[PDB]
DNA sequence: AGCCGTAG
DNA sequence: AGCCGTAG
DNA sequence: GTACCTACGGCT
DNA sequence: GTACCTACGGC
């Protein structure tokens, strides 16, 4: 992959390492090729501090730029054989580019410390802004980043080589505690010290992954991919009661407009929410390909379709009622929202899982009769116990059904937002003939690969692991449902091997309950209380600001009515008015001063067409006004009291409970 | 490998099912009785049999895993008795490409596995239309439709003559293109399946298709539909040169969906190309970041790169909104897309072809557009004109990458008969460097030559020692110095002797083998110069024709309202008192339409005119535009009372685009 | 172990 | 003999 | 995140 | 038409 330079002198020779083939070609074509080398990295590279050497000298990338450099490593290091004496990191200005630029300067310091010491690795600064290097032309590429007389590189120092074994250990090791202890107490939520280049770049990394990636709001349940998959299905109109558009649009549409980053984390994030195996209250609706449980992919987005389901609707529902804030999306040329309404409790009802940096997420989901419930108790007593909660809400509801195994784990959850949820299969023992018995599993647990737990059955069998099982299939149907047969040798126990099964397979799993969510904006770990706590914080702040939004537009609404109502009942005088002005701007003069009517009036009156003076017009202007004073005053009632206020949430809820709660899937059997 | 296998280890009552990947195999698996029917997934386009030498056929992958499959070994180790199903199917997608690939996989099994059809094992599946892959469908429709024993339609193959079927999988599938081409000329129309009626009907609904909606331009705007696809959905998303770019993934979700039911990489190489300056004569496409070079680097991926149309490509679009050019439905007729642009600039010829088809191919070089232009212009003042004559405006070809052509006997040849060989050479010269030596320097190479690989070529050379003289091989290309190759000569050897040979043993020189084949009224045609002129100049009279028709209704149209809201304001008062005096909007019409002579559209316009259109400065507003419309519709009906004005204004708009976007000859034709 | 799911 | 450009 | 199989025809 | 790399954390 290098494309090397021609001068054969290391003295005046430069290797830039970019970040994307995308940006490689663009800096080839850009560069000075006498003096400049191009080697192109794909994507992230291996976290050498946290990998065995065997792993590091087999990786592509790595080998690459060893053999590039021509110094060795480690103890073989010899810096007068170094190919250029400038190693340039030229990475995108976000934070992917920042995590990149960690990840190189860690293998740099760890295998080639000297070359560093010696003042020949570099940071470019391309300019920010821009997608990625991807987006540049080669002529800007080679003006502002790689061009010596006008580009602004960094030299990476090094000051203290304790200072930055300990930074390096902390930052990129294997103990993930220092690191989440380094974020919490860090986060605001010509030349280059490495120590501080290692911190501010991994710190904007770790709080980019926290805050907008990896973890779920706790009012809307959402990660940015997904609130920006629903939001691009409501701007496109894409509602349950539209034909299904075909998923290249959709995603499309959201790349450009809100998500800037690649197709498939898109596509892949919008095909879970269609998976009744994922979403325990799917958020699209599907038509095509879209996976199984034993982990075969989606169809590729050019054969599916997709649209809303009618539970996302109350997602979105008064989102544009001002309920929420909208912010600017990445480039300034669109708005998207911070939060949807969630007019159901989302984030409990189809849970969460992430993986982010210096922690985690592992919400399972809850059947949303049980929660609204809850919510209905809490919303009547703020002091509920945990336990009195646990009365509405059993445990999780898997979308996959099963068993859990009693309720230590699920209370343990609930009351410090950490514990172990024993899942098990549904599984019975039945006769198939002659005296002989099989096991039949017909739930599985949630998360788990059905393919890859039978696989697992076979190997034990294979390897002699597990006595008593001669035959394994899938009768897996669509008129079945999920059918796992194992058959059981004549006279062996059945109860027996089912028990060992459980022990030996995914036919028992545990769920580890990690409920962390973002708070106002900071991750934090959560109990049940809590969670339901912010979401009625929420449901109220969103049905007030609904209120004043529709109070404020009837009252304007009322107010454009009136000056309608003067120019109907004095039409030969505005008509008149008009006629005898030459623009415009006097028309809008004379009719305010002569009717004592206000700019919006003025303007509304003008812009009225001639087929509004019929005259059952006159009459439905006055029906309109009444019925809009009478609205009026039904609003001020609710802003008047929070307990009118808060009524009307609870009978929200309810109404939502009867058209979507739906029945337990999963049994909550005694331990 | 791949094979999803059924239970039953019974062959008499078990099926496998090739369908063409995961895309469709997903569905199917989710649709499949597992107890009897297994899936092996293809991974697209399978081996020609009949074009291939056997090691490769034995090596292929998706070959070796059907054999393995069906158990049955091949050709002369065949055994029947051995077969692990009693039924193979044929699930191929249901569109042309699903056809094609049903040729192949038949040419397989009758080459290879012969007596498994004469058996009645193969079967064909008749999965439903409309549907671009099963991918597509929900596996509940797969199973109930197409896989299900009670309600399928299943065609067994049926072999009736041997001498019969060896020639028909000659000839279709065979080397010999001509036989193919006399059959396709012969046929095209511009329970039970006897295997010769399903290759001959499949291999022409595929060869047609390719012929007339793929490989081939429209001898009208120089078009493919892929292409025409992209334009339009440039033009229909408003992707003006006045306007940002937009992300490639825009464009590209846009003309999948709605216009090009094919991979998301066709659409997007394609308008790759269009945005090349060493590709097209004259972008059709203005991108920005990493569009690819001339050593054969791709375009990053679509989400780096953004794109809109060249001021150029306004030319092609220029009154597709003026009922110019016929509409047709798309793909599913949920859309309308053009036949063909309007395509002000002889689009053809400007920016040339290549293209693959089946039975043919073309091969259509770039030309400049000063010199078309030019000729187009002659053309139009002597029907007559030779292509001698038409040679004093058209010299030869104008490559985007320069070059020379020597001389002018080729050039000739391919403007009178279609076809000619057109010898290509790269612009070199001989420069001292100091002390006594010499080197060649390249500084254009020839249209669609990999630079890159041009100099491995040369490096090959130089290493296996083919050929002498050569002390040093340089890229040294620049944004700064354009194209500069440079090949260092040792001391006193002869560097004119150097490149003769550099161009008889490695791509600095190349031929270009004419071949101009366009659709003619939708049919493949070998057309000369002035054959494609005439075809160009007819649809631009046509155009500008049907053009001045449409302004013309459309501004009669307008300005019969505009006489209707001149009668509205000459009696300003009557109209307010008729429409005060009725109850509802249709009474007030219908009064209107008695009392003032108007028809329904003037009635319904007063009735829409803003109380603002009263003002001064809006009444005179309705008088100006009534004045002008007449004026143009006076010189409208002027253009279509003579041919010869007509005509004229052809010219006229011909020699506006020569004069704006006319540029240099770049390529040197040498005698 | 290697899995879950958003990232390059 | 392998390249070119729309296709699976 | 990126790369390599396949068809197809006509040049070399 | 699709197959292999990486970070990140907790079990
Ligand atoms: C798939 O299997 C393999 C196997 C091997 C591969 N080796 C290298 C690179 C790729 C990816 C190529 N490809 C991905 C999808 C992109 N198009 C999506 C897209 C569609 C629509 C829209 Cl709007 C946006 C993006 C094109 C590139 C491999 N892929
Ligand atoms: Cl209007
Ligand atoms: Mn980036
Ligand atoms: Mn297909
Ligand atoms: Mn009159
Ligand atoms: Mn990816």
């Amino acid at each position: 992959k290098l494309a090397d330079c021609s001068s054969k002198s290391p003295e005046e020779c430069e290797i830039f390492l970019v970040e994307g083939d995308s940006a490689g070609g663009s800096t080839k074509s850009g560069r000075d090729s006498r003096t400049q080398a191009i080697l192109p990295l794909r994507g992230k590279i291996l976290n050498v501090e946290k990998a065995r050497l065997d792993r590091i000298l087999n990786n592509n990338e790595i080998r690459q730029m060893i053999t590039a450099f021509g110094t060795g490593i480690g103890g073989d290091f010899d810096l007068a054989k170094a190919r250029y004496h400038k190693i340039v990191i030229m990475t995108d200005a976000d934070v992917d580019g920042a995590h990149i630029r960690t990840l190189l300067l860690t293998f740099f310091y760890r295998f080639m410390r000297p070359l560093i010491e010696a003042g020949y690795v570099y940071i470019a600064q391309p300019p920010t802004g821009y997608k990625g290097l991807g987006e540049m032309n080669a002529d800007q590429l080679w003006e502002t980043t790689m061009n010596p007389e006008h580009r602004a590189l960094l030299q990476v120092k090094l000051e203290d080589a304790i200072e930055a074994d300990q930074t390096f250990e902390m930052l990129m090791g294997d103990v993930v505690e220092n690191r989440r202890q380094f974020i919490e107490d860090n986060a605001v939520y010509n030349e280059r010290n490495i120590t501080s280049e290692m911190r501010e770049s991994f710190l904007d990394y770790a709080m980019s992954v926290i805050v907008a990636r990896a973890l779920p709001d706790v009012r809307d349940g959402l990660k940015p991919v997904h609130r920006r998959i629903l939001y691009g299905l409501n701007e496109q109109g894409m509602t349950p009661d539209k034909s299904y558009k075909k998923s290249a649009r959709i995603v499309g549409d959201v790349m450009g407009k809100y998500h800037p980053h690649g197709d498939s984390s898109i596509y892949e994030a919008m095909v879970r929410m269609a998976q009744d195996f994922s979403y325990r209250y799917p958020l699209v609706d599907g038509q095509g390909n879209f996976g199984s449980m034993d982990g075969d992919g989606a169809a590729a987005m050019r054969f599916t379709e997709a649209r809303m389901t009618k539970i996302t609707l109350e997602l979105l529902r008064d989102i544009n009622k001002d309920t929420i804030d909208f912010i600017d999306n990445y480039d300034g040329n669109e708005r998207e929202p911070s939060v949807l309404p969630a007019r159901f409790p989302n984030l409990l009802a189809n849970g969460a899982s992430g993986i982010a940096v210096g922690m985690a997420t592992n919400i399972p989901p809850h059947n949303l009769t049980e929660l609204i419930n809850g919510v209905l108790s809490l919303s009547k007593n703020p002091d509920i116990s945990i336990a009195e909660l646990m009365e509405d809400i059993e445990g999780p509801d898997f979308p996959t059904a099963g068993l859990i195994l009693g309720k230590s784990g699920i209370r343990r959850a609930y009351e410090t937002g950490r514990g172990s949820i024993q899942m098990r299969s549904r599984a019975v023992i039945e006769e198939r003939g002659g005296g002989r018995q099989r096991i039949v599993v017909t739930e599985i647990p949630f998360q788990v690969n059905k393919a890859r737990m039978i696989e697992k059955i076979a190997e034990l069998v294979r390897d002699k692991k597990i006595d008593g099982i001669t035959d394994l299939r899938d009768e897996t149907s669509l008129r079945t449902g999920v059918r796992v047969v194992i058959d059981v040798r004549k006279d062996a126990n059945a109860s027996v091997i089912l028990n060992n099964l459980y022990k030996q397979t995914p036919l028992q799993t545990s769920f580890g309950v990690n409920m962390i969510a973002l708070v106002n904006g900071r991750p934090k770990l959560i109990n049940l209380k809590e969670a339901l706590v912010h979401y009625l914080e929420h449901q109220k702040t969103v049905v007030r600001r609904r209120t004043q939004y529709n109070l404020r537009k009837a009252k304007d609404r009322a107010h454009i009515l009136e000056g309608l109502r003067i120019a109907l009942d004095h039409i030969d005088e505005i008509i008149s008015t008009i006629r005898e002005s030459d623009t415009d701007k006097v028309a809008m003069e004379s009719l305010q001063q002569r009717f004592k009517l206000s700019e919006k009036q003025a303007q509304a009156i003008l812009d009225m067409r001639l087929r509004r003076l019929t005259g059952l017009e006159r009459d439905k202007i006055e029906a309109e006004y009444n019925e809009l004073l009478n609205y009026i005053s039904e609003l001020e009632a609710i802003l008047a009291d929070e307990e009118v206020l808060l009524q009307l949430v609870r009978d929200e809820l309810t109404e939502i409970r009867d058209r979507f709660g739906d029945d337990r899937r999963t049994e909550i059997q005694l331990g």
